[PDB]
């Protein structure tokens, strides 16, 4: 029951997905490892404490490495994982704009806006992305080769882990998530944007196909409200990444880390 804009529509997203998401992290390579005033440290260490994980690498030749981090001992060793996870940031970004710039929607719109739309939305579709590869049995991102699983249920209450396991539970399509990245992408009001009506239309018309799919491939009276509550999570969506980014720039201001790119999408100018 969807036109054949809409159809045409999914398909290109569906197709920028294909081309631009390494749902094995193959070229993910080169990557860093941990090692072998006041009032700013106590907001960092509960900031680090919620980004947690355990890191495990498996050999293509079939070999085994675990990390394990450390407990917070008042110390330096709460950052030993931030230039690994700067580097898998950068790499995820690096597939974001990828996947924005093949987009004809989005190639069409002026370059200042593209930058301004990639700017206020990298850290959203990353997580998307990253919900993709979410195990939500074993609490663990299944990245390829990599996985990072959660130290370990009163982790719920961070909101970034909450929103994993709710999207994750609504066992969403491909279609359903690369549609959520298109709106989540077309937001009007991002800082900077200038052509708010034309980005406001093409999003309404990202939902609107959304709303579409579902109401045509989805009767379950399970997927009752379904659209609805996809809507609900992008809105949640766009306040943890505000959130998540206020902790990065705490982090950032006392412990730096933020690759080149990460500082471009930050507006860190590179001077003090
Ligand atoms: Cl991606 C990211 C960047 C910086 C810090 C933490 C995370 C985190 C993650 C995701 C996949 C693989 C390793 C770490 C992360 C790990 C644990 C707790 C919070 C965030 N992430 C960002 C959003 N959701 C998850």
């Amino acid at each position: 029951g969807l036109t054949e804009e809409q159809r045409m529509m999914i398909r290109e997203l569906m197709d920028a997905q294909m081309k631009t998401f390494d749902t094995t992290f193959s070229h993910f390579k080169n990557f860093r490892l941990p090692g072998v005033e006041a009032a700013k440290w106590s907001q960092v260490r509960k900031d680090l404490c919620s980004l947690k994980v355990s890191l495990q690498l498996r050999g293509e030749d079939g070999s085994v490495w675990n990390y394990k981090p450390p407990a917070d001992s008042g110390g330096k060793e709460i950052f030993s994982l931030l230039p690994h996870m700067a580097d898998m940031s950068t790499y995820m970004f690096k597939g974001i704009i990828s996947f924005a710039k093949v987009i004809s929607y989005f190639r069409d719109l002026p370059i200042e806006d593209q930058i301004s739309l990639l700017k206020g939305a990298a850290f959203e579709l990353c997580q998307l992305r990253f919900n993709t590869v979410f195990n939500a049995e074993t609490g663990t991102w299944e990245c390829g080769r990599l996985s990072y699983c959660l130290e370990d249920q009163q982790l719920l209450l961070e909101p970034m882990l909450k929103f994993h396991y709710m999207l994750k539970k609504l066992q969403l399509h491909e279609e359903e998530y690369v549609l959520m990245q298109a709106i989540s992408l077309f937001s009007p009001d991002r800082p900077g944007v200038l052509q708010h009506r034309v980005v406001d239309q093409l999003q309404e018309q990202f939902a609107i196909t959304l709303k579409s799919y579902i109401e045509c491939n989805r009767p379950q009276p399970a997927h009752r409200f379904l659209f609805l509550k996809i809507m609900a999570m992008l809105t949640e969506l766009r306040s943890i990444n505000a959130q998540h980014t206020q902790r990065l720039l705490r982090i950032q201001d006392i412990h730096p880390f933020a690759t080149p790119l990460m500082q471009e999408l930050f507006g860190i100018t590179g001077s003090l």
